[PDB]
This record gives structure tokens, C-alpha cells and sequence, in this order.
């Protein structure tokens, strides 16, 4: 420490590699080689199995966001949210929501790439290194396009293919023709014990949430594994230890789009795809309005801001009803990690979601040049330190925290998105995907 | 070695008179409570894991025992497979749509229970400290196959068993008090080491035809490595199909929404699964033909026979919609093994479901003691051989017959509800009455 966040280093043979749609990428891989898939699976597996005292373990990286609310990279915890409760470093309900998360996703991608290089050095024979290093240097964190209809070989939105597979096949380096089935590190994350009993100070507690005006303590302390919808009130806690990846219910929620906001008076109740379309194409919006639920409290007009859409998708992926609803809403009963700020980052889909939130931000920036922390509301937050993320400042030759202006051009972090490559094409592509 | 496997039930020990098959949730809760020694849960898990890991050429492997019922339609215990139905299609030894449905399945469930008990005794011989073997053996001798009470509200909701919904389960380390080990739960699913369509001949599991909204589909069971509940959806990548998950929330939703496949036009009301089960056990005046099978049937209203309720529960547990349905039915989309006759027995819940179907039969017998293969319709099937199941008779080995298992107690098990016959109508009302 400090861990200096840069994005994957620039290699002249690999100009601005793209973050791809994780379903397109998965099909590309499994149509037509499996080297990037193998690298991602093997590297993330290593990262997930690193110990708690390693701040580049999966648990500690996920820990930056929320619970257990500890230090990271020499930056102390002890932060409080608006309710006065313990909270993480993540920015929610402020205009730095997109930029804090832009750095967070790049940290994750960078840590994964560094683990891929270690993998290659240790497992790929000389004859194969050039090719495998080429693939690592081209790889970027895929995004989950939650607003794009899934292909058939599409009419509905879905969690990623790879997220729904408990096992995945990878290559055996230096044994061309050979493959192995391994547990898929994108399917879930689990510790070796209930997360509530981890050594101090890392234990994950239950998390108090409101449902229909009443308080419930979501039993995340009783989980060994992350779950989607697997936690239900008055179920045996042995079920809670691993409540499953109930991906059919997440898919149901995505297509039923039960927005939590009051849409009384709206022109229509949009689908998730249409709400995303409106976000990207409504004219005349400023950075404050686009970026955060903070801009307009009482909205928590025929369009919804980035953070509010993102909040709904979190709920719909993780499950947002622990207590049993009325009979007419039983089809969506169940709670899980992605709906809960303190523990959502433990679910590996968190990062894929946030990769698309970053992509949506980049699209919006592209077609709203100049709208950046400069309205009357968001200007105060422009120069906030994005703790706990450190970088080396070239000008001054100092270690400093990231600030939002440092990541205004996401290309400075050495990744891009296909959709933002050609500004002559982007408006057509937005209509093709989401209109 | 020319030796038929005789099905007897667990052997009689006079200090263990007619042990009971318990409700699997009660049993699991007891086993995991501080006042229990946890030995039966350990033995069940360890024995069923061994049985599941036996090779295909072992006829007492899980795959081969599940294979008796349906696909891949091979021989078992020297009795030839490769049978064909009326329509000309492959069919297994299982009896469906006939009045021997309950008795064929009574023997099948006993076979499973017996193989498990024998594997428990092997585990004890090899893994338990000498001075604990007598205690562990006595627990094995008390153990019987638990039943899933699909019509009883969980501790108001019907639910799959607690234990069936757990991917992992903690068991004892014999001789090391307080020490437990988490292991893959053999009741959660069954899987092979490859996709089941690629197993060595003659064992490969093929796709299975199903009709949905008037169209034929291939349910892609050949592309599954694991059994699934609801995990097979049309137009999903086949890598999802390899293991489509145990989507137990959807199964529970189906149990409580009870989308009966039958036309209920003219019915006084649409009963829940608990009320339909109540009516099965309490409607008087029915004969064995009417109770036992879909074959008897135009149909009666406000009542359903045993086999028809059982069929619905199969569909609701496994998932019965592969192709995408209409908007209103999206909440129950997805297909899985338990809804398909050829492959349902591979899902470990199959046996727990049939244990309760055996229980419901025993209860009905108890309150209908004079009705047994003795109406005009069912009488002709009474003396059917229940292939492939052998027993010793005259000193010859023969096939089981329905009359050999009229008294289930001859197989050395009982149920709490039938052992206490004096209370039985009050117990049916307390459990299942509205
Ligand atoms: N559940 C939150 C949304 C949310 C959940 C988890 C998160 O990590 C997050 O950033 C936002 C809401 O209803 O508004
Ligand atoms: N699909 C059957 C139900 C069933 C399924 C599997 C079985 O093994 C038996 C019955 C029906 O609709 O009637
Ligand atoms: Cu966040
Ligand atoms: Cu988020
Ligand atoms: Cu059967
Ligand atoms: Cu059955």
C-alpha cells in the first residue's frame, strides 16, 4: 500500500481495448477460442481464494463498497450514512455516484488483469506465452447489458448466461485439446464459514431494511454464500446458508419491472429497456439530473435518472422482499445480496452491473458533451476525493486520491466501449439496441 | 452371479418393532437439534452418497435404481428392458395408468430404502470406532425412508423439504464429537460426471418428447449433467441446461398456486393441494379402482384420485413448461426432470414424493379396509407380476404381486398416522382439514 490504480497498462500493440457485452463475449469464447474465458475464470478464482489479510482478495475488494465497514489501502473506515449508521466508501445519493463507481470497477478490472499475468507466468508454457499474454492484454471487464434483449442462439431481458451456470469449462494451458469443468466464480461468492462469524473486524452482520413501512433484519450474517432471492422470513437458517442463485425469479423481475418509485401521472410505465432508452435520449438534462437521486428528492418526469434505474436493477437481481408479501405478489418473494447496499458487492454480478452503469455514463457523456459537475447543484461535489482510491499524479509526482475530473475521459483508464468508438454511429446504435 | 436381489424391506429386529417412516422436515429438524445425536442424518447422507457414486455396471447404483422406472429402459436384476408402449414408444418397468400404480411403487420405494439401509451398514463397518458401532447400527435399524408431506403446511404455505433445498449438509465425523463436516447434499440433485446423453451404451439418457400448446418439443435431458427443477427453458444456451439449478422457490409457488392440469369445469370450487388431499382421504364410498388410478376414467367432480394428484405434484415440482408461455404464466416458466416420466426418478425428491404416495395409500387402506382390487375394473390387474422386483416364496424366487404388499407392515415399516389407527380420522382433519 498504497495500491496505485491506473487501469490496465498501455501496450502499443493494444490500443484502447473494449469492454464487451458479457453474453456476446461468452458466445465468442465458446463458439473461436476459450483463452480469455479461461483467464477470467482462473484469475477470479485466485482472487476469491486470497485471505482476508490480503487487501486484493475478493472479500476485501467487495468490502470497499459496504460491510463490514473496515479500512482499505490505509484509509480508515468509520463512515456514517444519512441515518447515522455505519457505511462503506461507496457513493450513493450524490452526484459523484457515477465517478466513484467508475474508479471502483477499474480497480476490479486491474486486479483481475494482474492475476491473469501471474496465471500465465505460472501455467502457460513458453510456446504459448505470446498468445496468452496477447489475450490478457486485450481482455477488459465485460458488461451486463441489462437493457438489451438476450439473443436466441431476442424478446426478453436476462441475467448473463455465464452468471447462471454453476460450472464452466476452461482450457488446460499447454495441453491443447484438453479442457476442464470448474466451479464458476461468476455464479456466486462464498466464504468457508458463515459470513457472520469471520475474524474481527470482518464479520458481516445482519442488515436492517424497511419493507412496507416495517423493519427487518436481513440475515446476511447467516449466509455462507451470496444468494439471489434465497432469503425468506420464517425459513430455517440452514436454508439461508446458501439460498441459491434463483435466476428465474431475477429474470421475471427484470421483465415485470416493478419500479419502486411512484409513477403516478406518468405517460406510461416503461419497461427497463425503454427506461434505459429514455435515459440516453432525453434532451436538455444536466449532470446533476442524470447522475443521482440527490437532484430531486420528491422523485424518490417520464424519465428516470441513472442511479434510480441502477437501484431498481439491484433490487430485481438480488430479491427485495424478505417478508412474505400479499398473495398477489408471491411470485417475486425472496431477498438476496444485490438488493442490499451493505452486501451487494459480494455477488459477482455486482461488477458486471456496474460495468454497464459505467458504459451508460460514457454513452450519456458522449451525447451530452460539456454536462459535467457544472450545474448549480452538482458543482459542489466536483472536487470530492473519491476515497479510498489512490493514484500517482504525474504533474506533481504525488500520491493523491482520485477525483471525478481524473476519470471524465474513461479512455485515460485504457478501456473503451464499442458504442462510444464512433460518435457518428452512437445515436443509431442506441435506437437499434434500446428503442 | 445368477442371484436375483430379493426385496424384503429392512430386516426385523425384535427390539425395533415396525419403525416408522417420518416426515422429512420433522426428521431433519430433530436430527439437527441439540437433543439429537445426528447419527441418522449422517448415515442417510453418507449412504446415499456412496450409492450415487457406484458405477453403472452396479445394479444397486443410484443411476441404475432410478433407471428401473423409465429411461434409459435397460434390464435390471436379469429382467429384460427395451419394452415398448401401445403407441410404440420406449417404456420402463414403472406402472402408470393402471390399478397397480400404488403397489408397484410401494415395492419400488422399499427397494430404495433397503439399498440405503444396506449401505448404512457398510459405512458403519468401515468408518465408525468399534465401540460406537452398536449405537450406530441401532440408529440404522430405527431409520426408515422419510416422506415428503406435500399437503402439510410447513412450520400457510406448502413447501419442498428443507433438506431438499440445501446444496450442502453438515454431518458427523464418527468418533469426533462436536466436529461436523459440510458435504454436498445427495438429496439436493443427482448428477453424472458428463452430460447424461453421452453415457456409455446402453445407458445414455436421450431427449424426451413433450407436448405444449399443441406442439411437440424435445426436452433436452440428454444435455443435462445434473437433474433440475424448472431450469430447462427454450432458447437458452445449452450450457445453462447442463445444470439448470434447483429452482425451489418456483416449485413452492406452483404447489401453492395448484395449477391443476385437469379441466375443473362444473366443479363447486378449485381446491388447493391440501384440500384435494383431504378429499382423497375422506371421500367415502370409493372402490380401489377409483382411488388408485387414472385408468378408472365423464370424470368425478370435486375429488381427484391418488395417481392424478401425484401427477400434478410431479409437474409442480419439476416444472412443466419448456417453451415460453403467456404473460400470466411467466411466473412458473421452466421444465425439469420431475415432470417427465422417463427421467423423474433421477431427482432424489422422487423417492420422498413416492414415500408420501405410499403413506396416502396406507391411510386410505386403513379407512377403506374392504376395498382392494375387488371391483370389476381393478380385479383383472390384481395378479400382475410387479416386474422387475423379486421375492422368495415353495422355496422359489418369484415376482412380487400386489397381494404381497397389501399389508405394508410385512415390509417392516409403518407410518405414525397408520400405527395410531384409532386417531386416524382426527389426524387427517388436523393435518389436511380446512
Ligand atoms: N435497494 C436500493 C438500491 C441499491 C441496492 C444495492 C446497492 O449496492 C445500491 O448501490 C443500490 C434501493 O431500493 O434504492
Ligand atoms: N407429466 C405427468 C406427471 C408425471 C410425471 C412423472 C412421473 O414419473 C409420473 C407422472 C402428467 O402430466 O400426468
Ligand atoms: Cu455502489
Ligand atoms: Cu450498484
Ligand atoms: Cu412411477
Ligand atoms: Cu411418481
Amino acid at each position: 500500500s498504497p495500491y496505485l490504480i491506473t487501469g490496465i497498462p498501455k501496450d502499443p500493440k493494444h490500443p484502447l481495448p473494449i469492454r464487451k457485452d458479457i453474453d456476446d463475449w461468452y458466445l465468442e469464447q465458446t463458439s473461436s477460442n476459450r483463452i480469455q474465458l479461461t483467464l477470467f475464470v482462473e484469475a477470479l478464482t485466485v482472487i476469491q481464494n486470497r485471505p482476508l489479510n490480503d487487501q486484493l482478495s475478493y472479500f476485501r475488494l467487495a468490502g470497499i463498497h459496504g460491510a463490514p465497514w473496515t479500512e482499505w489501502d490505509g484509509v480508515p473506515g468509520g463512515q456514517k450514512d444519512s441515518k447515522g449508521n455505519p457505511t462503506g466508501f461507496a457513493v450513493h445519493n450524490n452526484y459523484t455516484f457515477p465517478t466513484w463507481h467508475r474508479v471502483y470497477v477499474t480497480l476490479y478490472e486491474q486486479v483481475i488483469y494482474e492475476a491473469m499475468l501471474d496465471f500465465i507466468k505460472q501455467n502457460v508454457p513458453q510456446n504459448g506465452k505470446a498468445d496468452w499474454e496477447n489475450e490478457a492484454k486485450q481482455w477488459r471487464l465485460p458488461y451486463w447489458d441489462f437493457a438489451r434483449f438476450a439473443r436466441h442462439g431476442g424478446d426478453e431481458l436476462r441475467l448473463p448466461i455465464l452468471v447462471t451456470m454453476p460450472m464452466v469449462k476452461v482450457l488446460v494451458p499447454g495441453q491443447p485439446g484438453k479442457q476442464l469443468s470448474k466451479p464458476n466464480p461468476l455464479y456466486r461468492f462464498q466464504m468457508q464459514t458463515l459470513m457472520g462469524t469471520l475474524e474481527r473486524p470482518y464479520a458481516i452482520t445482519s442488515q436492517k431494511t424497511e419493507e412496507h413501512g416495517w423493519s427487518f433484519d436481513l440475515p446476511f450474517d447467516k449466509c455462507q454464500s451470496t444468494t439471489k432471492y434465497g432469503l425468506l422470513e420464517n425459513y430455517n437458517a440452514d436454508v439461508w446458508a446458501d439460498g441459491g442463485q434463483n435466476w428465474l425469479r431475477a429474470n421475471l423481475a427484470l421483465n415485470e419491472h416493478p419500479w419502486y418509485q411512484n409513477l403516478d401521472g406518468w405517460d406510461s410505465v416503461p419497461t427497463l429497456q425503454d427506461m434505459t432508452f429514455r435515459l440516453l435520449t432525453t434532451g436538455g438534462l444536466n449532470w446533476g439530473e442524470f447522475s443521482s437521486t440527490r437532484y430531486d428528492d420528491k422523485k424518490e418526469k417520464n424519465w428516470m435518472n441513472l442511479e434510480a434505474i441502477h437501484n431498481n436493477v439491484h433490487n430485481w437481481v438480488g430479491g427485495f422482499m424478505f417478508s412474505r408479501p400479499g398473495r398477489h405478489d408471491l411470485k417475486l418473494w425472496g431477498a438476496g445480496h444485490m438488493s442490499s447496499v451493505p452486501v451487494a458487492a459480494y455477488d459477482p454480478i455486482f461488477w458486471l452491473h456496474h460495468c454497464n452503469i459505467d458504459r451508460l455514463t460514457a454513452i450519456w457523456q458522449t451525447v451530452n458533451s460539456g454536462s459535467w459537475f457544472n450545474d448549480d447543484k452538482s458543482k459542489v461535489s466536483k472536487d470530492d476525493d473519491l476515497r479510498p482510491f489512490h493514484r500517482f499524479c504525474e504533474k506533481t509526482r504525488k500520491v493523491v486520491f482520485f477525483r471525478s475530473d481524473d476519470v471524465k475521459d474513461w479512455r485515460s483508464l485504457n478501456y473503451d466501449y464499442a458504442i462510444t468508438k464512433d460518435a457518428s454511429r452512437i445515436r443509431k446504435e442506441i435506437s437499434d439496441l434500446y428503442g
